[PDB]
């Protein structure tokens, strides 16, 4: 059909089932429906509107070049996780790409979190993209949407599937940069249709030599003998990734950004998918073949419990929200 494995981007609901007992819990809340931003906000042009009404020009390069970067953040029990870092990376990115977001930091997180607050939601994905825009007047957009899952919170705990593909590589940083969080998707959605195609749930890239990349919007750890990787070159420095290193080095784990080549991504004791929509997924499998016993691993497992543990600690890594 039309519709790929990766979750649509859009509006969606405001809470869906997770395993009782889990370490992943929705709040519980209601929206009043009062306000006609309740339920997910957008900031275009300076102007706030229904996410429902949200509309950019068709005449934006950030569409017809893809010409632009972003960055996603989560709120979580009514937390904003790392924003500041997201921040960082997305005006880091923006610089790279000559762009000028014409806002500082500050004002960025002032109206990213003012957004996530006409929402109404405790739970959220929050994006934040910069364009070259149209005549020429760079483009800022930001939106507070219902929370969106890579994988389902089923999959989030018991695990995923994967495959490595057959047909597609991962786009080099000399080519469409993967260094740099963008929307050109090309390689990840025929991943994932290959991935449908071969019945498993998503896909590993490989880069041109044959070294780990990532998936379509997650990066890929590789656990060995006690020790944690993840690629260096040709995928996205994750503010996920940086979260788990920082966990395993607090578990005493070593944890390095490295190449893992083809070999060792097929030898693993353990696999896992990191991303903000959702944070640690275990792989179970790939090309079909169990890895360890077919079953979430125990360092993904405390990684995974860890991480969500975080969003409710209060510290550096949080930040509550304002209703």
């Amino acid at each position: 059909t039309g519709t790929s494995n990766l979750v649509a981007v859009e509006p969606g609901a405001i809470r869906e089932d997770t395993p009782p007992g889990s370490v992943i819990q929705y709040s519980d809340y209601e929206l009043d429906h009062s306000s006609p931003f309740a339920g997910g906000v957008a900031w275009i042009e300076g102007e706030f509107l229904p996410a429902e009404d949200a509309k950019i020009s068709i005449f934006d390069t950030g569409f017809g070049h893809s010409d632009l970067t972003y960055t996603v953040a989560h709120v979580w029990h009514g937390n904003i996780f790392r924003l500041g870092d997201h921040l960082d990376r997305l005006l880091d990115g923006a610089r790279k790409l000559r762009l000028d977001a014409g806002y500082t930091k500050d004002e960025l997180a002032d109206i990213t979190k003012q957004c996530v607050s006409m929402s109404q939601l405790r739970e959220s994905f929050v994006n934040l993209t910069v364009t070259r825009g149209y005549g020429l007047t760079h483009q800022v957009y930001i939106y507070a949407i219902p929370y969106l899952w890579a994988f389902p919170p089923a999959e989030q705990i018991f695990g995923t599937t994967a495959i490595v593909p057959r047909h597609v590589r991962r786009a080099g940083r000399n080519t469409v940069d993967p260094t740099i969080k963008n929307y050109q998707w090309g390689d990840l959605t025929a991943a994932s249709f290959e991935a449908k195609d071969r019945g498993a749930r998503t896909a590993i890239l490989l880069d041109s030599d044959n070294c780990v990349a990532e998936g379509p919007g997650f990066n890929v750890c590789i656990v060995k003998d006690g020790k944690l990787a993840s690629p260096s070159r040709n995928a996205l420095p994750g503010i996920t990734r940086k979260t788990v290193f920082e966990i395993a080095d607090q578990m005493g784990i070593e944890a390095t950004l490295r190449d893992v080549t083809s070999h060792e991504l097929y030898d693993a004791d353990e696999l896992m998918a990191v991303t903000t929509a959702g944070g640690v997924t275990p792989i179970n499998s790939l090309d079909g073949e169990a890895i360890g016993n077919g079953a979430p691993g125990p360092m993904t497992v405390a990684i995974r419990d860890r991480f969500w543990a975080l969003m409710d600690e209060p510290g550096p890594l949080i930040e509550a929200i304002e209703y």
